Order: structure tokens, then C-alpha cells, then sequence
């Protein structure tokens, strides 16, 4: 009746954070085996080294340091019971790094944390009760009447669920302001190599810790608030014949993950049908007229979607910059890129946050194979 | 601009389903110890027998039958590894029993299943990737473009979280119809008795399997659609002095849960602070003038909140009827009661779905201590 807002959900602030311990890819193939204790795996180390050159990854952030892996020998083994050794770390550490990322959004946002109405926590590393939304509500100290949505164990595609969810919450409750925190810790994941299970090692060359947060609200007050991007629409579809492409099992051994299909080709074979549903109602066909943000599941996906669509080099530059300096941070990784792009547009004198263009796309791909496609609109300066 | 609906979110249909194997409480205190092989625990059997008649519980439904507990001896032990034995079972069965409930709402609703726009699955039994929301889209066969929210490992308080969430999705997307499925299987929970951790024994005399589903939408088309209840408001608060009241750990032994406070007194000491915020802006103080629906976490909470407020006996009659023939079905139980109330109103010739009244309250309490309070409105005949 009178509870609803007036305008579209708008990203007003963006914050990012990652663990302090940095681990480079040039040294990882050695470090990984010398901590796992897998010296005998000769060719497996040869297949893994060249995979650490597949990456296009330079640095990644790991809460799991060298010191911390020598009192946990069964986190360095392939299949050894360690769910407790894993989650004890990430039940506590996920909201801690979440607070660090959230706090820089509240700071740049510049209003009292008490003005936040909803909280959306998203993670795929661990599950607890009370949840990390409870933990991050206490760490940040928000109103005990905040309305929170806990997105537990979602996948790489959760980077768009938080915008799809933030859009409805903010626009359906007037004056509401939604805080959204994405945070992943690659501790539940880390495992040892196996020459009979090459799929567990792709993740060992891509994943890295990270947390991301943004403030979403409708009707941005001038003078005090500054809008960055508008959330115009967000749809979620499943790719035909993909049941099993991305699998995820939480065992008493940790987070088991599998690839069973050519997940790069699966998306570029279908990614045009999701663009047209969104941009045909606006008469847009040239896909270099848009600014692009794609969840970097791997260098293959960015290359195969670039060729399939013949995109210019500049379109996925911010998407490739983050994957270079962070690895694949699962859901949090998408929101990093949208920060790297507005900071890039501002500096290069672009007329608009979206590298100068007006409309834009955001892409996430996870277990399903599910594809979330959110259309974005950019704002000046 | 034009995507949002006109009226309030409205639950239009309700469906219920439960496992076939029924287990009675009169025989449970014995059966429980006699399957675990715990006859030697003499007084523990008497302390538990005094708890299964504390219950006010008659029957409960368990997918874990007599046959299946003798091929899984480590689910019948107190602290024995069985996360794999648990999740293998319930990763499949939660969406299956979800299908049984979802189909029964679609039936009463009476429109094409292709008309469902969003899906919200909520459960606390197991975790998987892809999630149980993916599983039920295939089981029901809905549009591969459905919009899903997977609420994994939430708690007893999720019965209002899905109504708080369904309200925003339906009211912010015009003509949308949202299906929401609650489903619980008390297999992750089931444990052996222990005289050193009496907290594991409350759940063994209260929890029982069950699934619930409803269709929620805004702007109900006449002729075809029939509104049952309106969702007017829904707030989420945490009780002061509750750190640790309800705890939940998903370990390699199952879902460990602990009680450390008098959660009945915790609620009745605070349930008035939530009552007025919702009804003071409508000029309602007498809390027997509304129809009541409370999550039956246990007879103590219903009795202590009944006394705290001096409520009439008939108010929580439907709340205790569901707990009588079902036990505590965690999140799904709330939606059961709202079905037990409308089917009760129709038969008894009440003028309104809400036992004859117009305004009503719905309450959900879980880990936090978090309290979800949803305001409902009833409709005639």
C-alpha cells in the first residue's frame, strides 16, 4: 500500500577484501606437491604445472597458509576425513573476512550502519547454525531487527542471485537499504592430487579466497548518496543437457567438486539465447555496444564466449584483470569485477561507469548448469 | 516502471505431504533404545520415556523405518561418523517428498505448472550441489527459466523466512506466481542416546519428517483463483540475551543441535515486544482478537506463551493439532498449521479463513535466538 519504493534498485557502494597471504601461480605447482607430500606423482605434477599455466592466474589469496597446513595433514590428502578440521576454520573465517569487505562498503557509502534494512550473505564454504549472517550481524553490529537472507551452498552462479534478490527486496520495501556480502574461503575445497581424479585438480589451479560486498537501495538520495549501477532485470535459466556438468558434494572429507562436461562449450553454445531475451526488447544486437561482466569460471569460458560472439578485447578486460589478480573466487568474484570496472571508467575519463556505454550484462555460471543473466545500466561519471 | 504488481502477496493454495512410515510415541521410548541397542541405559530410558509423554505428540512420520535402521548401525549410535550415510539418503528424499507436497498445491490451485515464475526451497536436512531446488524443477517439470531461491540449513524459524521472501518476489514482479516448498527429513538428526549430552534427547522426542508447499501470488485472478490468506508484513528480530540458546553444527556425525537456555521463557519474555510493533499501527492490543499460528518447537513454548499472554484455549488449537499427528517438522510445520486452520474454518462454518477473525499473527523461532513474525490477514468463506 505504502511500503514500496519508487525507483529501481541501485548499487551505491562496493567493497572488496581477500586474505592477506598471497600465493603465486608460478610457484604453486611446487608448493602444492611439497605440502601435499606428493613427490612420487611425477607426470601428475607435469599435468598440474601446465594447468597452472592454463590459468592466466598470477596471485591468489589463501587463508590456508604453509604453517597452517602442517598440523592438518588430511587437508593436504586427496580423500581423508577432515570436515571438522575444515569447517572449524571456515565457520569462523568466512564472516570475519565478510566483515572486512562489508566495512569498506559502509565507509565509502557513508551513512550509519543502522540504516541498513536487509542483509544478504552468500557463501559456498561451510554451513552453520546460527549462520554467517548472524555472525556478520554481530561483528558489524546492525539492528537486531534486520531482515537477512542466508544463501548457503549455492555455487559459482550465486554472484547474480544476490543482485536478483537485492532487486526485489529493495524495490518492494520503501527506503529499505540492503547490504549484500559474498565471501568464499578455499579451505573446504583444498585437497591432494590423484591421477585417477583429474577433475579435483582444475579447482586446485583456479580457486582462491575472497569476499565482496555492496549496498543496494532504491530512490538514491542526492547530496548524500551516489549511484553506481542500476539493476534492471535478472533471469535464471538452465542449459539443456547439462545435468552433471558441475557437481558438488559436501562429504565427511570436505567439499568434493567435479566437472563432467565441456562446460566452456556448454555456455557459448547457449549464451546467445539469453542475451536476446534481455536485449531484444530494447533493440540491441551489437554486443560490443554493451559493457560486459562475466563470472570467470576459467580462461576457457572467457575465450570461448569471446570467439563465439566476436567480442573486442576491451569488453572482458576487467573480467580478465580480476581473474589474474585473485583467481576464481566463486560467487564473490563477479562483484569484484563491477568494482574494477567503475574504478577503471572513472580513471580513464570515461563519461559513464560502464566504460562509457549505457547498458551492460552480468553473468554467472554454476552447478546446473545454471546461468544467471542480469542486465545492468550505467550512470554518468 | 511496469514490472511490479498492484495488490498484496496472497497465498492461494496449500499442499501437505509426509513420509509413509508412521511411528507412535506410546511405543517410542522403548523402540528408540531397542533399535539403538541401549537397554542397559536404565534411567536414561526412564528420563526419555518421561519426555515422549511430555511431548503432546502421538504419531510422527519417519523415512527412517525399522528395516532401514538395521543396515545403518552408525546412525543409531550417539557419536559415530555418518554424514555420508545421512546425506546419501536425504539428498534424494527431500526433493522427492517436496514433489509430493508441491503437486498437491498445484492441484488445488488448478492452473498450468508452466505459470510458476519463482521457486523457493527451504530445508535443514542435508546439503548438495546442485541444490534440492534444481532437483524439484526436474521432478515437477517446470520452466528451465524458473527463478529459484535455495534456503539450505536454515532452522525452525524458516517457516516465516519463506513468506517474508515470497512476498517481495511476488509483489515486485507483476503477474508472477511463486511456489515455495518446505521439506524436512529427520535423518540428519537421528542419534543414539547419551547421558552426558541430554540436549540430543529433546530432538529425539519432538522431531519428525514432513513437507509443505503453497502457491503465493499478487493480483489474484477471479473465477480461476481463490485467495486464502494475505501476507501483510513480516519482520525478523533476534532476542536479547540469546547467544547460544539454539545451536546447530553440521559435523561428520550429522546435524548436532544443543539447547542451553529456557527458550520458552526467552520467547514469552520477548514475544510482546514483537506483538505491538506489528499491531500497534493498526490499533489492536487484545491478542485474543487475532488468529494465531505458532511454530511448535515444543509444548513448553506454546504453554508458556499461552500463559504469558493469557490466551484462550482455542487460539493455538490448530497449532497443537498438527504437532499431535506430525510432531515437530521444523520449517514445514508452520505451513501445515495454516492448512489445518483454513480446513477447520470451512468445516465449522466460520465466516473467515482465520477461525472467523480478520487479523492474525504467525511466529517462527530458531537459532539466534531469531524470531520471524509474519502478519497475516484472513479472507471470507
Amino acid at each position: 500500500a505504502a511500503q514500496r519504493a519508487r525507483g529501481p534498485a541501485t548499487v551505491l557502494a562496493i567493497g572488496t577484501a581477500a586474505p592477506a597471504n598471497v600465493v603465486y601461480q608460478a610457484d604453486y605447482p611446487d608448493y602444492y606437491f611439497r605440502i601435499t607430500k606428493s613427490e612420487h606423482m611425477t607426470e601428475l605434477k607435469e599435468k598440474f604445472r601446465r594447468m597452472c599455466d592454463k590459468s592466466m592466474i598470477t596471485k591468489r589469496h589463501m587463508h590456508l597458509s604453509e604453517e597452517l597446513l602442517k598440523n592438518n595433514p588430511d587437508i593436504c590428502a586427496y580423500m581423508a576425513p577432515s570436515l571438522d578440521a575444515r569447517q572449524d576454520m571456515v565457520v569462523v573465517e568466512v564472516p570475519k573476512l565478510g566483515k572486512e569487505a562489508a566495512a569498506k562498503a559502509i565507509k565509502e557509502w557513508g551513512r550509519p550502519k543502522s540504516a541498513i534494512t536487509h542483509l544478504i550473505f552468500c557463501t559456498t564454504s561451510g554451513v552453520d547454525m546460527p549462520g554467517a549472517d548472524f555472525q556478520l550481524t554481530k561483528l558489524l553490529g546492525l539492528c537486531p531487527s534486520v531482515r537477512r537472507t542466508m544463501l548457503y551452498q549455492q555455487g559459482c552462479f550465486a554472484g547474480g542471485t544476490v543482485l536478483r534478490l537485492a532487486k526485489d527486496l529493495a524495490e518492494n520495501n520503501a527506503g529499505a537499504r540492503v547490504l549484500v556480502v559474498c565471501s568464499e574461503i578455499t579451505a573446504v575445497t583444498f585437497r591432494g592430487p590423484s591421477e585417477t581424479h583429474l577433475d579435483s585438480m582444475v579447482g586446485q589451479a583456479l580457486f582462491g579466497d575472497g569476499a565482496s560486498a555492496i549496498i543496494v537501495g532504491a530512490d538514491p538520495d542526492p547530496v548524500i548518496e551516489r549511484p553506481l549501477f542500476q539493476i534492471v532485470s535478472a533471469a535464471q535459466t538452465i542449459l539443456p543437457d547439462s545435468d552433471g556438468a558441475i557437481d558438488g558434494h559436501l562429504r565427511e572429507v570436505g567439499l568434493t567438486f567435479h566437472l563432467l562436461k565441456d562446460v566452456p562449450g556448454l555456455i557459448s553454445k547457449n549464451i546467445e539465447k539469453s542475451l536476446k531475451e534481455a536485449f531484444a526488447p530494447l533493440g540491441i544486437d551489437d554486443w560490443n555496444s554493451i559493457f560486459w561482466i562475466v563470472h570467470p569460471g576459467g580462461p576457457a569460458i572467457l575465450d570461448q564466449v569471446e570467439a563465439k560472439l566476436r567480442l573486442k578485447v576491451e569488453k572482458l578486460k576487467t573480467t580478465r584483470t580480476v581473474l589474474s589478480e585473485y583467481g576464481n573466487m566463486s560467487s564473490a568474484c563477479v562483484l569484484f569485477i563491477l568494482d574494477e570496472m567503475r574504478r577503471n571508467s572513472m580513471e580513464e575519463g570515461k563519461a559513464t561507469t560502464g566504460e562509457g556505454l549505457h547498458w551492460g550484462v552480468l553473468f554467472g555460471f554454476g552447478p546446473g548448469l545454471t546461468v544467471e543473466t542480469v542486465v545492468l545500466h550505467s550512470l554518468p561519471i
